[PDB]
């Protein structure tokens, strides 16, 4: 029989939805506002909120439904703009269906603001728009597709709970294509980061679609992961350095955060706290041997880092909550691999053609 | 049978409550203090608080009984004190009714922080809070009561979501009557902006009193209305100046959420979109032609209940009419609803400004 | 049967939960950056966003288990590390016991970062990390077990609905000691007062642990018991002053909050304006006689004890325990709130000379 939506679960994954949607308006743009220089700040605020705006749009429009609906193993269809074949009554697993298309909306919003605020007056906003444009509907919403959406990764059983491969190695990647093709408020940053951290917890436990345990799991997993990812980086620095500082304190958080999104609802909470050590220090690591594009540097790094992990302690002997029927840890570290080179390749390929349309077109200098 | 408390629901209300609390404590009042000289933000903050604190009490006192209990076509009851006639286990739809005290508690809240923080060191502190006594008390009250207590409006059919009336246009008659009887933080600006538009989501999915499909299209009609706005207002803001700025980015996404705010749980994504651009428009046109905050809250406040008149059909994809209602009747209902709410405001403001301009002046 | 899970409960409790976190990461953090000054922020953010760090991992280790396992009247156990002896689907009165660890993990964090943010390059860092050990382990742990995990203060019946004693009482005595052994931003600090604000409703009625009516009723006199406060505070600084601040606006509104912790889900709408009012006069009172200690102390101890006695249902509270008298009701208050003092007063002494004996508390 029919679907029914269960309202203790829409009531989770809207509140969830508007926890991610803090973490772009204003989270990012907070993050970036106070790593760029200060004449630039205003002009990177105003094309976030627009970029945003437009991602929101293009959503709605198709990009929900190129994304999620029926395809074939890269894009799902257009066959109905404007959310026209979804009844307002329409449900998708335990939510409403709308509800699930505000929550993936998020999504593609924040994965665009990671991206457009740290190329911000660098290229032309003008470039920013066609790049935005071209990259979502090409790379965004095809690799959601393959990893959420029945594609390619998922049906070979690809583990990416929250999205280190959609979000995170997707968008490392068109930044670090960006800019091989081209701080003055802290406070500023560790507020943007401690929103960002807030935002996370929608972010990682709405994706279990429910009020389950599922999402208690990836909920003391990002706790744990993120916490130990500080400190993970923060000894790393001392070391390093001589001297711990605020913006290591806030960039192993986002390690931590980064490392645990493929794998929050998947492992055990020791797992977790292995992950975030682990990621802390590659996303110092990192930096290190590489500029505010160093941040595509720790969501890179700690977004391979935690795809690969999930693929060991997803293991029930290892305290996770086990790999599919028949799956050996040797074959799902295997599809871990395929699923980040996949995506590091397409990526790369759409962003480089997102960026030369728009060079061959408005030029990408200011 | 009695009604029973779904605890989803509960749930639900109390997290979009805090998200309304949100948008005063401190979204307007980071909104504001970008947006007013330097040397008067410290006095402009300490009266959203204080003011805040004193629409908390009266709420709890008065106001919520006098707002939603049973009374005449305009006004509700006084009969009890400090909610002693409801008992903790009551029940208002389908949550307890503590909840729905603190739900519209907080929206009498962020109404009057809209106000107060555009004349806070313009008119003397006194003079705010003798204003807000009245104003809340005689305006806000009476038209939550008309629209949302079963009173003149709500009688007629007139569709209010979430308070294009009872917030939107109340507050920015009151603030323009206020502004006729009389920017240094852009990133604070935009701060404010940010919170005020996560909040919105509690007070636009949450006026629809349960975590059901109508919050759910509450909330994406948020999202969308917001987007095609900011980008209505910036493409209008680049064709005028040249260049775009972040406060018409803000000023944008303001201008939608007000416009969606009495839309938002009777209209289709579709209709959101065109009520989004209209209204950042029309709210671009409001402050050109211009405390042009109360334009863009006013201008666009009506521009979304008429339009709500329009796109709540099911045939342009909204929730439709109720049995044997018109979309020319409903307009017509809009249009009164509008009219009254302007001159019951219009009315009580000055009243209220007088009486304190009397009694200890309107400066320093 | 087995207890099942309530997902509309899961839901609110993991909310409520992001909501406490939200209170320090970055409420506490903004509230003591704009007060203490400039050329020290940096350092502080720093400090609590690691300690912070080190309080999550402590907690999942050992802390939860310590502090709400069977043990004595006075600490748990750990029999078990890292969670181990809890089951995924484990349930903890109506959510998963997976929840429940979040939520008390997220109280231990703004308790410590209440104390974090203030001695933050007073003491050196060295010292922060081995008092936070310690006393998170010897004091906030026990004392938790003591009125939340069924040690001696509940099986006498306090009342502290979400924390007067564990977290208010305790960490003001710690902070006074380490005060004893030794603003810049003032909208920053409206900016962490209001996160603080939202955040405590979380605090306050997920202490409820259900989206029942003892949370609304927690919820509702959150909002009410502040509002009353910051009034409380602003005519009597007016008052003694002439003129209210931004700052006695923002202190008021703490006070009542804290005034309102241990009382929220116990006592009716018209106690909880009694309370703020009283409340915020008592902190007042308090900071005029590391101010911040003064009043998390006085205000936590005004409300454990006007939570003894409007709880009683002739005053519109929910009602004391069958049998029990205001006048016992009372006593226990007291008794609780004085081991609290004696307790965290002790520990946090042993703490800081630990640490002054190994590092210096200078520099
Ligand atoms: C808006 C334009 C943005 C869309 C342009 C972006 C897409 C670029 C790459 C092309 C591959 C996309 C793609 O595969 O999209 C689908 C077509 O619609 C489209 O969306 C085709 C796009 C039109 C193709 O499959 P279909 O035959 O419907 O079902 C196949 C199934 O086995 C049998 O049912
Ligand atoms: C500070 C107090 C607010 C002061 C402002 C009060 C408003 C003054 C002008 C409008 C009067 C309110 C109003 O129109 O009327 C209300 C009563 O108002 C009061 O309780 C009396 C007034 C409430 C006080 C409703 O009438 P009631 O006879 O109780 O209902 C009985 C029956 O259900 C309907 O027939
Ligand atoms: C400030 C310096 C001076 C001190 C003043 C203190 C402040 C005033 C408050 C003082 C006392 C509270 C009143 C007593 C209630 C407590 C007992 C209580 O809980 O309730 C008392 C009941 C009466 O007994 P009951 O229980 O029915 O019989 C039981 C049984 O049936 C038997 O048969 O109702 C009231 O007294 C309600 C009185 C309402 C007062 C109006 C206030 C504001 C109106 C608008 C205007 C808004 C506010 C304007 C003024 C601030």
């Amino acid at each position: 029989g029919a679907s029914v939506a269960d309202k203790a679960d829409n009531a989770f994954m809207m509140i969830c939805t508007a926890l991610v949607l803090f973490m772009t308006i204003p989270g990012i743009a907070l993050f970036y506002g106070g790593l760029i220089r200060g004449k630039n700040v205003l002009s990177m605020l105003t094309q976030v909120t627009v970029t945003f705006a437009l991602v929101c749009i293009l959503w709605v429009v198709y990009g929900y439904s190129l994304a999620f609906g029926e395809g074939n193993n890269f894009f799902g269809n257009i066959n109905w703009l404007m959310l026209k074949n979804i009844e307002l009554t329409a449900v998708m697993g335990s939510i409403y269906q709308y509800i699930h298309v505000a929550f993936q909306g998020s999504f593609a919003c924040i994965t665009v603001g990671l991206i457009v605020g740290a190329l911000a007056e660098r290229i032309r906003f003008s470039a920013v728009l066609i790049f935005v444009v071209v990259w979502l509907t090409l790379s965004y919403i095809p690799i959601a597709h393959m990893v959420w959406g029945g594609g390619l990764l998922a049906s070979h059983g690809a583990l990416d709970f929250a999205g280190g491969t959609v979000v995170h190695i997707n968008a490392a990647i068109a930044g670090l294509v960006g800019a091989y093709l081209i701080p003055h408020n802290l406070p500023m940053v560790f507020t943007g980061t401690a929103i960002l951290y807030i935002g996370w917890f929608g972010f990682n436990a709405g994706s279990a679609g429910t009020a389950n345990e599922i999402a208690a799991l990836a909920f003391v997993n990002t706790v744990v992961a993120t916490a130990a990812a500080i400190l993970g980086w923060i000894f790393g620095e001392w070391a390093l350095r001589g001297k711990p500082s605020l913006l290591g304190a806030c960039s192993g958080a986002i390690a931590g955060l980064v490392g645990v999104t493929p794998a929050c609802g998947y492992i055990g909470v020791g797992g977790a706290l292995i992950i975030g050590v682990v990621a802390g220090l590659a996303g110092l690591w990192g930096v290190t041997m590489l500029d505010p594009c160093d941040v595509f540097g720790v969501h890179g790094v700690c977004g391979i880092v935690g795809c690969i992990m999930t693929g060991i302690f997803a293991a029930s002997s290892l305290g996770g909550v086990g790999f599919a029927e028949g799956v050996t840890m040797g074959h799902q570290l295997l599809v871990q691999l395929e699923s980040i080179a996949i995506t590091i390749v397409w990526s790369g390929v759409v962003a480089f053609i997102g960026y030369k349309l728009a060079d061959l077109t408005v030029g990408l200098r200011v």
